[PDB]
């Protein structure tokens, strides 16, 4: 049972940091019984959580939400995008396609639960 009560951070991790090969269906099940839905979309990002929180100590960039605490990936990753292709609640059903981009995370200070990094990953703003 995922703890009731997570971080931003913590729920990036659950949501996007897992790694491959994973299949889609089984990954998406804890993610779609927190939310109660099934999810349409999914990317995940096939690097560890520490490569990832790493890409917030490089250059901040704008954001889609027209912030500034964004921050591109040095290089692409190999990255899962999970579609869902049929089933109602919970029984769920996605495809697979696997991709290799460059990403952007949205990064904030960390709160009193997450690791005491400088900042830590909270949103996946963008592949490209
Ligand atoms: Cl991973
Ligand atoms: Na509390
Ligand atoms: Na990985
Ligand atoms: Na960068
Ligand atoms: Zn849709």
């Amino acid at each position: 049972m995922w703890p009731k009560r997570l971080t931003k951070a913590h729920w990036f991790e659950i949501q996007h940091i897992q790694p491959s090969p994973l299949q889609c269906n089984r990954a998406m099940s804890g993610i779609n019984n927190y939310t109660q839905h099934c999810k349409h979309q999914n990317t995940f990002l096939h690097d560890s959580f520490q490569n990832v929180a790493a890409v917030c100590d490089l250059l901040s960039i704008v954001c889609k939400n027209r912030r500034h605490n964004c921050h591109q990936s040095s290089k692409p990753v190999n990255m899962t995008d999970c579609r869902l292709t049929s089933g109602k609640y919970p029984q769920c059903r996605y495809s697979a396609a696997a991709q290799y981009k460059f990403f952007i995370v949205a990064c904030d200070p960390p709160q009193k639960s997450d690791p005491p990094y400088k900042l830590v990953p909270v949103h996946l703003d963008s592949i490209l």
